[PDB]
């Protein structure tokens, strides 16, 4: 039994040398590096293709129905008054009923297909507002049911004006919505040699009186439905390399699985030998875990990748997650490699003894900036931009930790200095303590921990 | 009595185990982390709302009253000709008598109720210039009584123009406002299925000229008076969620003080059994005189919290500083619990012995860091935007000592290289020194004081 | 044999004591250093003024052709209307009819030449679409041959309008350009006291439709070629100097080439007394492998300038790249001299023996990064502008890890956090994790490998 | 000789110990430190209001006499066609002429006083171009005698149009001015309750031909002359508390003075007793320098003070640097009365051990900064807005070296990829090659350096 758990734990040059056997699975695991690395980049330089095209749709279509929108304008366009409303409504439907002359993009219309469309309806202009509402500031009265009613006018796509006579109910006015489908074919693709598509785009224009603040934030958005096109004519390798890939990664899910298989087995005979929980565990090999589990998301993310290049599939957050997280995995793999070499593994070795205390350090350092964030959002939200939100307020003092964006979050407060004092003073005391704490206590500690578990090693 | 001594400054654990007593103060400050951070939670999550409609309706009330305004555009928005000021104050009163034709937003008007607002009154346009001005540039000649004069034209708002007879003294203005008041309901209050309030925006619009340059700056700026509206009509909690703190708050509070009186009673009778200070100190618990701030800054807070939900207190600002610093206080007593583990401890300790020295450094580093100030005021602050005031020269440079927004600090002086080249290259000396000095010295000195206190906790 | 292997590792000055030869090389290496660095300050003052002379006149060329073109809009400039994109196209060649009566500089028509000109003409106006393109996305149908066909229209500059029958082929068309020469003399060179030379510009106007998206950018760009001017007129020690220059290093390289020489023989002669490869490379002389180097390249590189200031070549690019990679290498062949003197050779031989351990590092660190890299392009990439490409990514990554651009980096996947709440999520996860990673472990680690490699020395 | 020898190193306690003297010089080094603060203090306060006043009428200038501008355009704000040129000197010239009628400010005219104004000239309207320039770009010929002349106009003030036949030399254009003065008076200076002063404002607006390359920057600068008014009314401490800093320098002067005299002859006494260089220094107390020259520096600050205050001096930068250097210097000389207690000096003395290898290191590093400044200066110049100058390109490695503005270095390359491709390339491996270099070795020597310091004071 001591020569197996010898063997057992052996190098992978020590085991060739005791058995000779064929070290079959570090090939695999080159050959899986190497393939899960192209396919991502592959299906990355297609799906990048996909979302310029429609960033760039949008974009014209912002310029084509937004009433002098120009660009960088997204967050504050906005209408003020009830005649530059009615022009940016009115201007959006003219110009949907005009695009076939106007439109530098070739478009199909689309009616019908259930609602908010009607049956041979085009565009739908829909006003929602209170069931009943009336409001008198005057005396400080009003008699509100909040049920939402929704008027919808259907306007047909013209043959190749009621919506005119649209009169909005401004003081109960939830929002106004305007929603097309407009039918495209995506002629780029040639550029990569690919078959063109066939892109169905949902327009929703909206201005939004939720706040009834005075201001109607304006926007456009588009969501994109693509499919086959059904007679296409242009005067198999992909499909082949995501299968070679699916059973790369199956050998080697297979082969890792033997390994840890044969572990489990040992580890009860040994425990059986005896006649701990921690002891049991140094049976496993945690980088076979690591290549299990990897192997696990890329077969599903290429079965996903599979359906969604054949138009079956539209989840291309999920595969895409999946496959990245699959290639940081194996590309951190690597480093097994290197473990077996002594001047690499005392590095190695170095960061791994002193991660606990790291973590330890992390544990009492956390309640201070989980403090610190509480405190900043419910104090400085109010007066700065970076505080609105309690991850925003995270994202501002963690970049603030790293020397990044600091000047400008000071400045942001000098504009309340004779508004609020108080608050004023509270801020300089806030953000002052927080990055000297941060920065020349809780930083110099992580340096010294990591300086003393290399201490550590090298002696 | 020494084994009364030992047993009070037995751990939690070693207490329990010596008498078994209930824990109950571990528990209630468990308790108190979870309600006072849900109660921080609710009270910033319901401002957010009220911040978010002051600020819309302003930014509305800037679109619908200055001449020509556009976002962003609030630091430079000025006038520069005779006419380009007529013609933004005529605008600005025109659209307040237009306001119910034009605005998306319903507000009713306020008439009388004090100065400057005569009896009726809905809008007052004053003018405030020297009592005595005679300006003769050509002679180099002045006589001016510097006493100001206001003079006022009062405009009642429409029934649902004197003010164009306004002749300004240019030679002799030192400004013109115009002041009125609008009354709304803030209808944004049925998101949260809160009833909404009655607020009363009270708008100032000022022409400054008192640098008498020949640039007139124009703002506007809103005073926000909320009130419950009088007959409300929408076809708890709260408050006893505050009044649930505030028991808890005060529980803490007695059991602190108690723990607190012990501990002196216990400290008389050792100092009386020995028939100095620090000695005597060592008696006090830290983290209870912590826990006990934390008790009355909640406890206020809370009374300000209720009475500001209720319409009858307006300190948003007091009572959130008061919630956010208690509950900063009270996330960091966590540290407290970790401090009795071991691993935990010597993280803990480590900062703790490192702290004198780190202060030491600090006085010897800040009469360094102040003269770099002063310098820096004297010398850049003419040429350099952000070396205006002194306050801002240390925002600045304490930035650069962090490696944030250094490149533009050099930019900004790339101009006066050829104007005044003495003051470029004192710049570039300045700077240099200063940065090169507490980057590659202090800082450095920071993570050496840091590394020698773990050094010698481990040692 | 040992006593002229004493000599041949003896430092110049125990070289000197023990035979007093004339210490040619060091004098020789200091001239280079100066007349280096006075030859590359020369080249690029000059080359400066060419940069200045050829993005003015392009950015003149911006504001005259292109129709409601405004500094700062390179990147955004587009057309989305059809009469909009005729509209730019008639106003460009307008403008080029117009330039004579208009223009603030002095520009000359050049005709023929070759294509895209046929003789005679100086503006082609040509629009290249797909041979054959039938799109029905009605039907979801098309019939493309992707064969591109141009069709230009020929204008002769005026005299001192066939192009208004441009019809455009929009469903097929793949893009607009405009193509013409300007011949024109830099007078600012008279600033230097050079003589004026020729610009030849080569104009391009691009109107683009690859994407097919409705939205066609528009932009201008230039090629300027350079000649002596036939017969200049206004009312030697450049070429001197480079002659100096490359005389200096081709007798450093004589110099040190006959060093290598001796040194490969001595070598010899040892590894013969002894009737292994490091211990032969220890007789090479790394200082005089980077003199010859830098001798080379500097002796190429103003070859190729003596040829670029006579108007016979125009590789301004290989040639700066030459000269400065050889300044660069002199420079740093100083800290040879340093290496003499104890308290200066201490800290560099500091940096040598850390050197080897922090390479170990990087190659363990390298796939960590890497494999961000493709995870963060893979899914951050349709969403994030900094992650669009992988070159991008990557300096993302390694700004983030350095502390700059954090805030922002957060700040633009707010947008998403409604939108897509995974892809949110898990940029949060991604970005705390890396930069934690890397800036509170990696940077630790270097710090410590260089301590303890500075420790080892000094002790 | 030993006993006296003995109190003159002894620390100011153990010298009044020793022999009861007065402490005046500590005391009065106190209240130097005040008093200099204070009057820095209110200089710069009375320096920024002039500041002020001069800037926003300088902007109130561009806004009326530069047709177009507005805020943020100063470094483009440029002519491309003749008449824009044209319309631009014109609506200058008469927004000059009605001006009294249209300003917000008061101004008076000044007519003659020298060139280039005529006798009762208000304006001079001059354009200066080459006296014999032909150039004929089609034939690659040009004739140009470079001698410049100037052609003005002479425009008097209105009484409270040849210009109009302006004809612009457009070939030989050098450029176009305009020089007009008014005089106005400084009104904003009662609050602060001085009496306000006359300023004449020089105004040159200038049209720049010099690139000759199509486009023509137009620029506006003021320069303004402070005088007296002659007849001020308005219905001491300042020059007394000059007086008060004055004295007190000059009594702290004379104090270290006859210190560092005696030290001399001490220091002669103790080399006679003896019957090297450094031992003879020992004897110099550094403190004292520093004070004799804050002394200095603080007297001839104080005078120029004075006579700028009366309107006799003009010389702002001198003085402030004199008393800015003097302040900082003031405030580093605190270190001294830290180094008397032992856990200050400490650190003190840390840092003084570690200046020598830290100043040797940097002798080292600096030959590698200066060659990569240089290669890219030459190289990255062309393409890099950063890179425009050798002072630039230092500002931004430096700024790099800390974290500062990384990512937008990187993505300026990001253009020039497909443009350049050896560039890019190049660009990509100098900046990851000097960044890497500087961050992960340089400042990690500097830190490892500081802390061996530091080890070697505490043992
Ligand atoms: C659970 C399912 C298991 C499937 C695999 C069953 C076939 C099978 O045993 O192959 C032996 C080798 C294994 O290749 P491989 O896994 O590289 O080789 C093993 C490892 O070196 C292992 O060390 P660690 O990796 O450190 O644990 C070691 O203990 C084993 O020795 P031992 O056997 O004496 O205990 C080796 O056999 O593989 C081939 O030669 C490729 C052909 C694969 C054919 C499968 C086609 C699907
Ligand atoms: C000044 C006013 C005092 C008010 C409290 C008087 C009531 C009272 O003694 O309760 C005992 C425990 C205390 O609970 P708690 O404070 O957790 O328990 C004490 C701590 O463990 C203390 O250690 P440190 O915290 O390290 O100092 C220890 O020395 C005491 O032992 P000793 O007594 O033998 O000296 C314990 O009694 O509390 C309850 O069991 C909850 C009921 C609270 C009822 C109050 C309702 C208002
Ligand atoms: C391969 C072609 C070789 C060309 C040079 C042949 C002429 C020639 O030997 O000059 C001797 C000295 C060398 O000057 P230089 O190179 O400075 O001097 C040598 C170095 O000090 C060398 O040390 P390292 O540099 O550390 O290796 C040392 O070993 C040699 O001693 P040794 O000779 O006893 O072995 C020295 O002669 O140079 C002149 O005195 C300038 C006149 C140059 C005339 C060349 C005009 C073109
Ligand atoms: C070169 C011109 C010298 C002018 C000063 C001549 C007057 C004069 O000796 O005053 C003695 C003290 C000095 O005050 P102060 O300088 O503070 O006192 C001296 C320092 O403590 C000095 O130590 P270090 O500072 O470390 O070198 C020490 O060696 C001297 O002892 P010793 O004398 O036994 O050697 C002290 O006399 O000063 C006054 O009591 C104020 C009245 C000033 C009156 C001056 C009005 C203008
Ligand atoms: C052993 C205790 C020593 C305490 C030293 C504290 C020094 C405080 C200086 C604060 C400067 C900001
Ligand atoms: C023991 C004293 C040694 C002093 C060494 C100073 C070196 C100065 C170099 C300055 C480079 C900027």
């Amino acid at each position: 039994l001591r020569r197996r758990l010898k063997y057992f734990f052996m190098s992978p040059c020590d085991k060739f040398r005791a058995k000779g056997r064929k070290p079959c699975k570090l090939m695999l695991q080159v050959v899986k590096i190497l393939v899960v690395t192209v396919q991502l980049i592959l299906f990355g330089l297609s799906n990048q293709l996909a979302v310029t095209f429609r960033e760039e749709n949008t974009i014209a279509f912002r310029h084509l129905f937004l009433l002098g929108y120009s660009d960088g304008a997204d967050d504050t366009f906005a209408a003020y008054t009830r005649e530059q409303l009615y022009q940016a409504i009115f201007h959006a439907v003219d110009q949907y009923l005009a695009l076939p002359d106007v439109s530098l993009g070739r478009y199909a219309y689309v009616r019908g297909g259930g609602d908010p469309w009607t049956n041979g309806s085009g565009l739908a202009l829909c006003q929602r507002y209170y069931h009943r509402g009336h409001v008198d500031p005057a005396n400080d009265t009003f008699d509100i049911d909040p049920m939402v009613v929704t008027d919808c006018i259907q306007v047909d796509p013209p043959e190749r004006s009621s919506y005119k006579n649209l009169t909005l109910k401004f003081h109960k006015l939830v929002n106004v919505t305007i929603h097309f489908r407009l039918k495209t074919i995506n002629l780029q693709s040639l550029i990569n040699n690919e078959i063109p598509d066939c892109y169905t785009f949902s327009v929703l224009i909206t201005f939004d009186n939720k706040a009834h603040s005075g201001r109607i934030p304006i926007s456009l958005e588009t969501q994109a439905h693509i499919q086959e096109c059904k007679h296409p004519s242009v005067f198999s390798f992909r499909l082949l390399f995501d299968v070679v890939v699916i059973l790369t990664c199956s050998l080697s899910f297979l082969l890792c699985a033997r390994s840890l298989l044969r572990g489990f087995l040992l580890q009860n005979e040994f425990v059986g030998f005896m006649w701990s929980l921690w002891e049991r565990l140094e049976f496993v090999n945690g980088w076979y875990i690591l290549l299990v589990t990897s192997d696990v998301l890329t077969i599903s993310g290429t079965i996903m990748k599979i359906g969604i290049e054949a138009k079956n599939l539209a989840s291309y957050d999920v595969c895409s997650i999946l496959l990245g997280t699959s290639t940081l995995l194996v590309w951190v793999g690597v480093i097994r490699y290197l473990t077996f070499f002594h001047n690499y593994n005392i590095l190695i070795a170095t960061l791994r003894v002193a991660l606990p205390s790291v973590m330890r350090f992390c544990c009492c350092v956390a309640v201070i900036y989980l403090g610190y964030c509480f405190c900043g959002w419910i104090v400085l939200g109010p007066y700065h931009v970076k505080f609105r939100s309690l991850s925003m307020v995270s994202e501002c003092l963690f970049s603030l930790i790293n020397g990044d964006d600091m000047f400008v979050t000071f400045a942001a407060m000098q504009a309340q200095q004779g508004r609020s004092s108080l608050v004023w003073l509270f801020s300089q005391l806030y953000l002052y303590s927080f990055i000297s704490l941060f920065i020349y206590m809780v930083l110099s500690l992580f340096i010294a921990l990591i300086t003393g578990a290399y201490d550590t090693i090298k002696h």
